[PDB]
């Protein structure tokens, strides 16, 4: 069993789709395990570079490929860079770009808690071993965070366990067991953009539908309510073409519901209020003074769904 | 005939196009067939990774190609890694990104019937044979299913067939026939975001537009009617610009239609009680009673239609 | 001059790109040449696959370079093969995905015939010669047609020509010409999502658009011809974000223009009829009874249209 | 110093990118230069096609690199081919497909003057000649030109000249001077879909605002301004979403400022009108009566503008 | 320590993506060491391309690998070169377009300091040292600048600094410093697209909406209100399909909002002016008199915030 000890060093995490469940991650990877002494030129440890390093391994070098489990695709991979040290032990250093996978739950999306994880693993080799992880989130969390789209929590996160594979060849009993490194960092999404520029003025719409019973006329009330229909549509498709595509519904979405039934509720209310009748023209005190009701009714609702 | 076992292991299944009819596939690809005797080192068998394998070939190592039918493009291949047993069998194992396709029917669209295709089999060679296909889907199809957004039901599907290529070199008689192994993911599309986010609202606008018929004057009547077409205009919009583009018509196409068709009728109607007349005014009792018709009967066909 | 004969199977064509006139194919090519006889292991026709082919070249293995003429940036080359008879023959199988070129006429665009084509040439070879073509389109035309966006129209054509380069190197007289493969695939658009979700209602707009001569008051005449124009505008929108762009108009956006100027002229006359007057006000009889006129009145414009 | 005759085929343009100032290009470059005579196998020139030509510069055959100044990115490469005679001339051939860069004013934007640049010159060697640039655009200019978005005029364009280069290394005295070819195509943008489809019912709208002073009541005039304004944006939307993105506003931006400042300056007469009075309601008969002075006076400063 | 004399070309700077922080750049990279003397065929200095340079460096001749600290994936390198000198400096000059990180800041967006930066620095060599860097921007900054998007101020900025690398491997004492070469361009957004085609009809659709209180009846008042509010809706939509995504709130997105304040506003005083009464219907004087107060009190706000 060799023991492989890694870091790796987060440089950017960005490039979130909602959809693909899918997260970019750019930064670095380094893998040290100690092999056969050697001698290099000079005492001082040998530097082979990004094409040099197939060469050495097609001289019977040996370095084991680590796969990402969660990765889509395959990386792009920078630079990448051996370092041979007289004493035995190998460094593996490379720069790498790559579209990472991970269970998303977006149905709280304004507000957000989110977290993207890396899991290494060797591809190969049941039995060489993951000695430490160790990961450098180094670039600031708390510097702008009103800039930053991802507000961080904390510094990453580790877990070095065994992965047994029941499905496998004909030889079973020893080695099902793979060494898998996990990284996860937890993160909240700023809902700053959403507040102002959404929930905001979505919230300014649905009070001003209620004004729709202030009004004299029958006829008025009517035909208001249907441009307050005609509102809603457009402000649902503004945010639609604007937010993050879903397989399910967000809180935005929940609310624009709302406004679509307060609005076909009132509807219905001022008809009835209408044809609920003394003669046939009668309208309902109570019911053109729903005013108060109204608001509030909504209110209670809205304080019931998040609870 | 070389026998061939595979084993296929299903990761992921996403970024479905509508249009082009391709879906992404992430997983695993094993292959074991059992060659030659060999002599490794020590009694263990050998391990060759990536860039090592094609050294194998050049020496003369056997690698037979194996072809995914409905890819798409080339797929991204992984890490991959060959195991050479002394005993003589060698087992290919590597890692796949494809798309893929495959006959796809959206006409049902908000509730969906699909099936994930995988055709794989031998590019040059007519007698090897494909021993047995195994697919791990393991990743689980339920666990929490509002989330992802197909629903996998039962696990995957096997067939392993002889196809026969009529139109070949000049030698017919005894191999027109490769081995292909199909392997069939049956899923189902989640209804929720769009019963909620678009058939729901998309309802309560039908039935507010019948509310055209509770107005008192010809003018509102008709003032109205033309704003409710607006509204199905933007409507048509909003929807059109998130769900997926499509050659044919969808059930939510056809409610639109169907919207469009209601209006216009109303509108008929509207001017023709006007204008079907005592002296040139009157209107018709029934008619403008048709308030109770119109949504029924638009109701009949809405029965009359999925059936 | 070598004798070639070629076979193209067609797999897919999709991702047709109307503003750059070009469109992506998958399939296999396969190209057979009778060279020197050899010797291969036992009798049997040896089989060379994708990373030896180029050691077989290197080694003076004679491979010509087919290029696609109308081609666009350069194919995805799948796997590839030589198949090496011991009697001399020699066939190269690839497989290819390519975005390809050609001349597309879009005006029509709702009802569409369009044309697929491929252009195959020697590259550097001006006497080889091009035996045979055959194209296996296989991958059935006829089976579910208003599924596939495309309805295809008999199988295949196709052309072997020469093709002469007036300007060239300073030995002109023997040998201007080249060997030039011409598959064409004709193919018609399926109108039925454009006339349900697009033609119709756009229709059913235009004459409800109609309606308002039938409104009395002047006021209630302008105030709703804005509207409509409003709707027309929205429309125009939903269209042209759905629909492909074009450096041209195609025929729906004629009916949008159609749109505008029935609505523009409507307001010319309403104000007309207004200001034509007994004292100020007197409003004429047959242009308010231009509801009958009107409609067949743009009819007749509509029927000498796209006659 | 090496002479060099270099022949360009342009193939296709296409791909403009407003934004970022850029072009596609597909063909074909072809080089000429004669060396030390050579003993071809026969008489006959020697053809080497894609792999091989790197075998012979390992061997010290020389080939120059040639750069493309303008280009973005790399090229991509196709078919690339040498042709080697006994009497020492060499001939490179190669297919390319490339984004290119040039400054490009589209302040016209719907009627545009357009010229699209290739700057070709050798990267590493300051004596080396180009002795000629033949550009071949022979595919048709002129066959169909309201199909082709973009109208070509003449045939190409060529200078070849010596660009010093002022800041280098160490040795000045004789080199700073590089050849360089700059084949320059003028072309012209089709107004037709611009005029027809944004231009015309943009004009009808605006005339279309101008009724606002036809209407009776204030309260009219007003209400019915302000859905002249949503109008406005509607269509400025419509445009902004299909039209190309630049830094800086184009003639129809203009047009559409224009509809803003006329609705908004209808709006201050229309205010005004009502509260410059003899007691507070009197309304300006030449003001009322400024139907006529409005869409001239709109159609002075339009006749100003271009002029 | 290795002296490396850096100048690096700056051809063009685009592509900024709001969202992912990055920006595209276009250019040159020039490197000089010196070696030791080398022998030249002839005296004059050796060429080395592309392909050529690989083989080189095999050779066992020295190329440090200097990376792009800030760059996002890896670099479209074109042609490249080695020139070596028979004194023994060596040059390395290659052509570069990469995408580039860094803190970007789009909070007061329509006018916007934003600056560009290149972090460049050896990979794998920590005594190499940089000597020093010179950047040629020269590629016009004022030109035309209401052109280009972006207007250059001043020529580049240098510095070059050692960074100390904390976590390394077991060797920290002499070296955890690494020479960095940082390059920052200052550059300024062009206010003028967004300040003619937002910022101004924005203002007049604002100014527009307090025109409502010059209304007479209160059901005038409110349902125009709700026109204006669909008005401010549709806006928003314009703004937000064109203008650039973002985490957080522009100065137009406040705007925005501001319009939105302000017609909920209205709505409100014009609801309480009519049920704040003597009787029942008594409107206040001073209120429906706010056409005064209401511009400016809007305005106070407006000259408060930048502020
Ligand atoms: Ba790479
Ligand atoms: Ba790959
Ligand atoms: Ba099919
Ligand atoms: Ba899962
Ligand atoms: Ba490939
Ligand atoms: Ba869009
Ligand atoms: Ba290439
Ligand atoms: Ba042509
Ligand atoms: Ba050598
Ligand atoms: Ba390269
Ligand atoms: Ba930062
Ligand atoms: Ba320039």
């Amino acid at each position: 069993p060799v023991d492989v000890s890694v870091s790796i060093f987060i440089n950017k995490i960005y490039g979130v789709n909602t959809l693909e469940q899918t997260y970019k991650v750019d930064g670095y990877i380094v893998a040290q395990w100690t092999g056969k002494p050697r001698k290099t030129p000079g005492d001082k440890p040998l530097i082979v570079e990004n094409t040099q390093i197939e060469r050495w391994i097609n001289n019977g070098l040996w370095v084991p490929a680590l796969e990402f489990i969660n990765v889509v695709g395959s990386p792009d991979t920078g630079n990448k860079r051996l370092m041979l040290f007289p004493d035995g032990r190998v460094i593996y250093n490379a720069r790498f770009l790559g579209s990472f996978s991970n269970d998303m739950d977006f149905r709280l999306f304004p507000f957000d808690r989110q977290q993207f994880v890396l899991e290494l693993e060797p591809f190969s080799y049941n039995n060489q071993q993951l000695r430490f992880s160790d990961i450098q989130v180094y670039t600031e969390n708390i510097d702008n965070e009103e800039i930053d789209e991802w507000w961080i929590r904390g510094k990453a996160s580790t877990h070095i366990s065994d992965i047994r594979y029941d499905h496998l060849s004909s030889v079973q009993p020893n080695q099902n067991e793979f060494s898998r490194i996990t990284v996860r960092i937890d993160a909240v999404r700023n809902p700053s953009y959403y507040l102002w520029s959404f929930i905001l003025p979505l919230g300014l719409i649905i009070a001003a539908s209620w004004s729709v019973f202030w009004l004299e006329s029958f006829s008025e009330r009517l035909q208001t309510s249907f441009t307050l229909m005609l509102t809603v549509v457009a402000y649902a498709f503004y945010t639609s073409n604007i937010l993050p595509r879903l397989p399910y519904t967000t809180v935005i979405d929940q609310m624009i519901i709302a406004g679509y039934g307060s609005i076909f509720a009132a509807i219905l209310l001022i008809i009835f209020a209408h044809h609920r009748q003394a003669n046939g023209v009668e309208d309902d005190l109570l019911i053109q003074r729903c005013r108060l009701a109204f608001p509030l009714g909504f209110l209670a609702i809205g304080c019931v769904l998040v609870i």
